[PDB]
Order: C-alpha cells, then sequence, then structure tokens
C-alpha cells in the first residue's frame, strides 16, 4: 500500500479519533473511486484484462482496510461504543470490520478471483439451440410466450447453462466468506448481513409479517393456478398441487405481472398495460429516463447531473460486447460521478425498473456531503423502496393518463379490481420469494445447508413459500439457486421483503403529507412539494440515525407493520377470496410430490 496512503498516529480519546476519521475520509474516497472505476470498466466491457484490473483493484482496497481497520481497533476497540459524536460511532464501528481484509493474501487472492468468475460464468451463459442471452432473448420468452415446451426449454436451458458451473465455485466461496467474518467476531456472514438492521428480535419479526402476509398470497395462487389450468389444461397443472416454476411469466416466478394478459378479471375494460401504446408512440430509453426524472423534480428532489447524463449505460451495447446487463445503480464516492447500467427494453415493467434504479442515484445525490461510510440508506430496505414509491403514483390509471399512457379513463368498481389485481400480480406474487432466498442462503452459511443439500433444501423453500415445482427432475449435480442473479454476485436479498412492506408505508405517509383524502390505491403525489420534502428529510440522512427513529419520524410508528399495504389491497384481497370459494378451490398444494410430464417428443421442437 502506498504510504500516503496509510494511517499516522492519533491519540487513543475521542479527539484524536475525530482526527482519524478526517484523515480516513481523505484517503477512502481515492480507494473507493478506482475500485467502482474498475468494477464499472468491466461490468460495461467483459475481458480477460478487465477482470485482472478490477481484482487488482480489490487487494488495493483489501489492504488499505486492513490498515485503518486495525489502527481503528488498537486505539479505539474498548471506547468507540461511548463516543458522544454518533456519526463518529457509526464511522468508527465501520472501520473496525474488516471483511475480507481479514484473509491472508492467497486467500484474499482467491476470493477476488471467485467472485470476478462467477460475476462471468451468469452474465455470459447461454442457451443454444439444436444462442439465447438472458436480456433480451430468454426474458422475452418467458414474458409472452404462452407454448409450454418453448417455456420448458428456456427455462431450463437457463438453469443447467448458468448453474450447474457455478456450485464448485460457490462452495469455496462460502467457505472464505465465513473465515473472514468469523475474525470481526461474528458465528457466519448471513450473522454479519443480519446484524445491520441493528435488531435482536429480527428473524421472529420477518416471521411473523409473513404469518398476515401469507393469506393473500394463497388466494392469489389458486386464482392464477385455476387460470392456468384454462389454458394448459389437466395434464400439465394439478389444481390441487404446485404451479411448474416456468409459467408464471419471469424466469425466477418472481413476480407475475407479464401473465396479467391472462388472468385480467374483467377483459373489456381499459387495457392498463401501456406496453402496447409505449411503443405505438415511439418511446425509447431516453425518453423513459427524462420521464423518471421529471417526477422527481415535480417533488422538488433534484434532477441528474450531467456526469449522470455523459456517463450512464442506458442501452444494451450494438457493437456485441458482453456487458452485465442486469440493471444497477453506481455511486463512485467522489461526490461527482453517478451512474445507471441497464439494458432497457420499451415496456411498462421496464419504466417501473427505471424508476426503482433512479431511486437509488437519488439517495446517492441527497446524502453525498456525509462522510463516506456514513453514505448508505438508513437500512438496506430504504435504499430499495425510494423508487418503487414514486412507481406506486406512475402507476396509477389517472397518473398514466396525466402522460399521455391511457386515453380512457374510468372510476368504477370492475376498473378498480382489474387495476389492484394487476399490482397483486408485481407485489403480492413477490412476497414469498423475497422472503425465501436469504432462508436458504442463511442456512448454507450457518452450515445448516451443506454442498450435498444445496438443491433439495432450495426447492424445499421454493415449494413450501411460494408453491411451485421444477418441469423437469433435478439433482444436486443442478444447483438452481446459483441461476438467480444475486447469489453468484454475492448481494443479500432480505432488503426486498423488507421494501415491499416498507414502501406502503411510504406511500401512506406521503399521500398523507400531499393532502390526499380519497381510497390509497388511487393516491399520486405527483407534484407534491410537501411530500418531497419529507421523502428529503430521509434521504440526507443517510445512515446517521437509527432506522427506527427515522422510520417514527417519517410515518408516526418504529417498526415494520403490514397494514398498510393491507389497506392498500382490501378491496382485491376480498374479492379473490370470494372468488376462489364459489368456485371451490383449494387454498395451497397438499400434492406436494406432483411434477408435471414432458411434452410429446422434447426437445425435438
Ligand atoms: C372513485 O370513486 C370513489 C368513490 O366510489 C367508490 O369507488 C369507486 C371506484 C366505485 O367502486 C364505487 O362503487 C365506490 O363506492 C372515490 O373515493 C371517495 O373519494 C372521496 C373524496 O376524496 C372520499 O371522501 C372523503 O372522505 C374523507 C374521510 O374519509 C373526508 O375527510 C373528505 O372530506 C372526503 O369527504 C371518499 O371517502 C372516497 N370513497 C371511498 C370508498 O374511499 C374516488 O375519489 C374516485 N376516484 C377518482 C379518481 O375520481
Ligand atoms: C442428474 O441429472 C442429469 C440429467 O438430468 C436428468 O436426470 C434424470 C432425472 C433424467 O430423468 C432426465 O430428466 C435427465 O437426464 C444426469 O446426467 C445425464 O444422465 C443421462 C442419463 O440419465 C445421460 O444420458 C446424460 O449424458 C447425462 N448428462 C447430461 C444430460 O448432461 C445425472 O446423471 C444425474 N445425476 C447426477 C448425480 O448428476
Ligand atoms: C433490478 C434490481 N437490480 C439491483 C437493485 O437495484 O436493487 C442491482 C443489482 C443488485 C444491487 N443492485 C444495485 O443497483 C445496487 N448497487 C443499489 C444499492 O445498493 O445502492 C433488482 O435486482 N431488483 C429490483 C427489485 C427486485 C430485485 C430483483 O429483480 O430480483
Ligand atoms: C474493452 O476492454 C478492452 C480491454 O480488455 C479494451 O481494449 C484495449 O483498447 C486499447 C485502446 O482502445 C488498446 O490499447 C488495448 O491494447 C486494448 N486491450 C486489449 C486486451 O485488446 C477495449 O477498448 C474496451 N472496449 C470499449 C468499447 O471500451
Ligand atoms: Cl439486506
Ligand atoms: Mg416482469
Ligand atoms: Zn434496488
Amino acid at each position: 500500500l502506498d504510504p500516503g496512503l496509510q494511517p499516522g498516529q492519533f491519540s487513543a480519546d475521542e479527539a484524536g479519533a475525530q482526527l482519524f476519521a478526517q484523515s480516513y475520509q481523505s484517503s477512502a474516497e481515492q480507494v473507493l473511486f478506482q475500485s467502482v472505476a474498475a468494477s464499472w470498466a468491466h461490468d460495461t466491457n467483459i475481458t480477460a484484462e478487465n477482470a485482472r484490473r478490477q481484482e487488482e483493484a480489490a487487494l488495493l482496497s483489501q489492504e488499505f482496510a486492513e490498515a485503518w481497520g486495525q489502527k481503528a481497533k488498537e486505539l479505539y476497540e474498548p471506547i468507540w461504543q461511548q463516543f458522544t459524536d454518533p456519526q463518529l460511532r457509526r464511522i468508527i464501528g465501520a472501520v473496525r470490520t474488516l471483511g475480507s481484509a481479514n484473509l491472508p493474501l492467497a486467500k484474499r487472492q482467491q476470493y477476488n478471483a471467485l467472485l470476478s468468475q462467477m460475476s462471468r460464468i451468469y452474465s455470459t451463459a447461454k442457451v443454444c439451440l439444436p444462442c439465447w442471452s438472458l436480456d433480451p432473448d430468454l426474458t422475452n420468452i418467458l414474458a409472452s410466450s404462452r407454448s409450454y415446451a418453448m417455456l420448458l426449454f428456456a427455462w431450463e436451458g437457463w438453469h443447467n447453462a448458468a448453474g450447474i458451473p457455478l456450485k464448485p465455485l460457490y462452495e469455496d466461496f462460502t467457505a472464505l466468506s465465513n473465515e473472514a467474518y468469523k475474525q470481526d467476531g461474528f458465528t457466519d456472514t448471513g450473522a454479519y448481513w443480519r446484524s445491520w438492521y441493528n435488531s435482536p428480535t429480527f428473524e421472529d419479526d420477518l416471521e411473523h409479517l409473513y404469518q398476515q402476509l401469507e393469506p393473500l398470497y394463497l388466494n392469489l395462487h389458486a386464482f392464477v393456478r385455476r387460470a392456468l389450468h384454462r389454458r394448459y389444461g389437466d395434464r400439465y397443472i394439478n389444481l390441487r398441487g404446485p404451479i411448474p416454476a416456468h409459467l408464471l411469466g419471469d424466469m425466477w416466478a418472481q413476480s407475475w405481472e407479464n401473465i396479467y394478459d391472462m388472468v385480467v378479471p374483467f377483459p373489456d375494460k381499459p387495457n392498463l398495460d401501456v406496453t402496447s401504446t409505449m411503443l405505438q408512440q415511439g418511446w425509447q430509453a431516453t425518453h423513459m429516463f427524462r420521464v423518471a426524472e421529471e417526477f422527481f423534480t415535480s417533488l422538488e428532489l433534484s434532477p441528474m447531473p450531467p456526469e449522470f447524463w455523459e456517463g450512464s449505460m442506458l442501452e444494451k451495447p450494438a457493437d456485441g460486447r458482453e456487458v452485465v446487463c442486469h440493471a444497477s445503480a453506481w455511486d463512485f464516492y467522489n461526490r461527482k460521478d453517478f451512474r445507471i447500467k441497464q439494458c432497457t427494453r420499451v415496456t411498462m415493467d421496464q419504466l417501473s425498473t427505471v424508476h426503482h434504479e433512479m431511486g437509488h442515484i437519488q439517495y446517492y445525490l441527497q446524502y453525498k456531503d456525509l462522510p463516506v461510510s456514513l453514505r448508505r440508506g438508513a437500512n438496506p430496505g430504504f435504499h430499495e423502496a425510494i423508487g418503487d414509491v414514486l412507481a406506486l403514483s406512475v402507476s396509477t390509471p389517472e397518473h398514466l393518463h396525466k402522460i399521455g399512457l391511457l386515453d380512457r379513463v374510468t372510476n368504477d368498481t370492475e376498473s378498480d379490481i382489474n387495476y389492484l389485481l394487476k399490482m397483486a400480480l408485481e407485489k403480492i406474487a413477490f412476497l414469498p420469494f423475497g422472503y425465501l432466498v436469504d432462508q436458504w442462503r442463511w442456512g448454507v452459511f450457518s452450515g445448516r445447508t451443506p454442498p450435498s443439500r444445496y438443491n433439495f433444501d432450495w426447492w424445499y423453500l421454493r415449494t413450501k413459500y411460494q408453491g411451485i415445482c421444477p418441469p423437469v427432475t433435478r439433482n444436486e449435480t443442478h444447483f438452481d439457486a446459483g441461476a438467480k442473479f444475486h447469489v453468484p454476485n454475492v448481494t443479500p436479498y432480505i432488503r426486498y421483503f423488507v421494501s415491499f412492506v416498507l414502501q406502503f408505508q411510504f406511500h401512506e405517509a406521503l399521500c398523507k403529507e400531499a393532502g390526499y383524502e380519497g381510497p390509497l390505491h388511487q393516491c399520486d403525489i405527483y407534484r407534491s412539494t410537501k411530500a418531497g420534502a419529507k421523502l428529503r428529510k430521509v434521504l440526507r440522512a443517510g445512515s446517521s440515525r437509527p432506522w427506527q427513529e427515522v422510520l417514527k419520524d417519517m410515518v408516526g410508528l418504529d417498526a415494520l407493520d403490514a397494514q398498510p399495504l393491507l389497506k392498500y389491497f382490501q378491496l382485491v384481497t376480498q374479492w379473490l377470496q370470494e372468488q376462489n370459494q364459489q368456485n371451490g378451490e383449494v387454498l395451497g398444494w397438499p400434492e406436494y410430490q406432483w411434477h408435471p410430464p414432458l411434452p410429446d417428443n422434447y426437445p425435438e421442437g
């Protein structure tokens, strides 16, 4: 490590720690920028040489983290928790946690190489015919094909291509990750990830939330299963068993809005999926990002700066470069460069993803003048919820009319049921998946799920919570968890379950501050400068204050609460329950062993 980046001498008291924090800040912005820049160069141009440069940058960051981390522990480990400055407590507490920098050099190199190799496998995997990429090709098949055998070829091809080669690497990564965080005092990596929420009852609190939400999912599931039975027939759909995992609009069956046209309760009404109108009007990626920006500025939040428009990658490159297409938002930690990297497609659900990512950017812009260690959300679920909250307003039929995407307007009970069902496919179907992913990964980190049970335990949880089954036979050579982006790319997932509950708490609070008095699911906060100021206060805080206290200021309650989500969906919750009773459905999947047969002549077709 360059000596100019190493710590000097500081006194072992609060006066010394303030100077330590300022000196750390000056050098950390340099080390972080070089690491993010190297990752950007690789993720927008996957090559062996850019992987080498990114691993070199990662190794330098580990030397930096070790040097300042060991000094922080030597000087302040017994006293930082009693400092009077709460920002300083958070800075020192962060720096004393070394993570992968606890590993010796050879294991640091092995760790960084595994991250690079796992990333490459996921983002370059293809499905070749008798070759398709995940984005756009396989994504488009799962979203719009209604041929059972074509969907199966895409689902099986993807899970085999991405999952099978990842397994040996993921075993090695798990062991090294645990060895690293054990030296920071954590029993395993999952315990470190959960510690970010600073709640001793986290896992029990989540389980209680899911108990309140499960009946809504069970009723949506039975209603959609019935619609699938009418389309695909008794051979491929069991009305008392799990749904085949490739038939729900999405490679992971994680949200179902793309089969809305199969299940719409009142099909004679206006089409609430505005994708065809976007294409007819000639929308492109740039228009989608500018329309999202203008919602933020209508609230008197910040526009995107020039560096964002000059630096971002908003379409898949046409020179055939290999890129990581999975949409992501980037803070370069220099208070100037902020970017989105998205292989944008012109669809309604991509318009929502644009809002999701720009929500991350807006957070970065609002907290950029804090110390670098505090440039994060009050907790990770807060960061995920910002853009989704704006997207709840944008999706309303009234707002869509304002921006020219929905001509006919009506306010009757059937139109309300259509809208709420469409939103339930997006939000309620996701809840079991958002909950189960880190239940699986926490058990892997703890050793309760060893390599010999990776797929057995994944499919136990998928069936238990989502009520789906694999449409072809699987065994432990398959590694179907690895075919989901966040697993090989080592990004935690429980943030998304927290967000899908939290965003309805935020929506209720901002709608009240805006002076809106109608039904919650018809609120639009567009042009409410009062709502903007209440959101701005949260964003500018970073991680400087306990999230429970920030939440109480914002919504009046200091805990996650499912009641705003239930209140939003109340009308369709009742309607779905009545429909299923009238049709004599079984709620659940008591034939838990059932799997569908193979199509005739599969895969020749
Ligand atoms: C659409 O129409 C509803 C009312 O009609 C209901 O919803 C339709 C979609 C149909 O399903 C009807 O069969 C159904 O009865 C409008 O909602 C109503 O808005 C008014 C005005 O905001 C609400 O009155 C307010 O109530 C609060 C106290 O709760 C007072 O403080 C206010 O002063 C004001 O009186 C009313 O409660 C609300 N009704 C319901 C059932 O929530 C809705 O505004 C309308 N949508 C549009 C876009 O026009
Ligand atoms: C794990 O599965 C693969 C293939 O997947 C399926 O396995 C069975 C469930 C079968 O009913 C079919 O669904 C698939 O074959 C096995 O590897 C293949 O095995 C077949 C013979 O069954 C052989 O012809 C192929 O060459 C094998 N390789 C492939 C398809 O790539 C594998 O043996 C199973 N067991 C283990 C421990 O991996
Ligand atoms: C499409 C979205 N991509 C993630 C996200 O935006 O959260 C990407 C990749 C993982 C982290 N990330 C970032 O951009 C971070 N750098 C942001 C930050 O932490 O500051 C995604 O994965 N989503 C959206 C809802 C459901 C879930 C899914 O699709 O499974
Ligand atoms: C993608 O990354 C590669 C590096 O892996 C870039 O290729 C280098 O380009 C410079 C000048 O453009 C040459 O001097 C180097 O010799 C190249 N390296 C290799 C290994 O070929 C390439 O420019 C990048 N592409 C884009 C579009 O940014
Ligand atoms: Cl998280
Ligand atoms: Mg979708
Ligand atoms: Zn996100």
